[PDB]
DNA sequence: CCGTGTGTGTAAAGAGTGAGGCGTATGAGGCTGTGTCGGGGCAGAGGTACTTACCTGGCAGGG
């Protein structure tokens, strides 16, 4: 069913997860990203033909769309708003801490986040199929420290 | 040249107060009634200069 909200940013109405996955899979059949294959002059012609077919334009139109819409390092200058605050934070930290080395608690949550993403199965027979509906549940750690009533710790699992 | 002895980041506890919203409880209002008791008037004992008049002390005689 629909994931329709129940509250503005805290809840939604109870919905069947299977029907939700089915709706997503149906509305993405044959025109969806459900391939799960990593990215790789002859192919340019095929791409132009596909663009022409999908957008109802000529081959020359597809070629010029491809050409014009083409894709278009630390120090900065010529500031903007957010680049301004970034540069200021960086210079402040420069007059600040002498050991730039990344904190051991940021690296922890980072590595836990990217522990095993982008690691394909070595069997390739149990690999999940398309539309497998990952639910990112987070289990609340039990209250085993006083500080765990205040800010409720939790561990996230990709069920 | 590899031991070790001290520093440092930065969010993680550890308290340490403090704050805010919400939900339940309370109240106030006539109403009407009935026992009662402090109460609150209620009056009540009960305790500036000059002049004239009057009083006092004294010494005097009298008997």
């Amino acid at each position: 069913n629909f994931p329709e909200y129940e509250l503005p940013e805290l809840n939604t109405r109870a919905f069947h997860v299977g029907a939700f996955g089915e709706l997503w899979r149906g509305r993405l059949r044959g025109a969806g990203d459900l391939s799960l294959r990593e990215p790789p002059a002859a192919d340019s012609d095929r791409e132009d033909a596909a663009v022409a077919r999908d957008l109802d334009c000529s081959l020359e139109a597809a070629a010029e769309l491809r050409a014009v819409c083409g894709l278009d390092v630390i120090p900065e200058n010529t500031d903007l708003v957010t680049l301004g605050v970034r540069k200021r934070f960086l210079e402040h930290r420069e007059e600040t801490i002498t050991i730039d080395r990344a904190c051991r608690q940021e690296t922890f949550v980072y590595e836990m986040e990217s522990h095993a993403i982008g690691k394909k199965p070595e069997n390739s027979a149990d690999m999940i199929e398309e539309g497998e509906l990952i639910l990112s549940v987070n289990i609340l750690y039990p209250v085993i420290f006083h500080k765990h009533k205040e800010h409720k710790p939790y561990q996230t699992m990709l069920v």
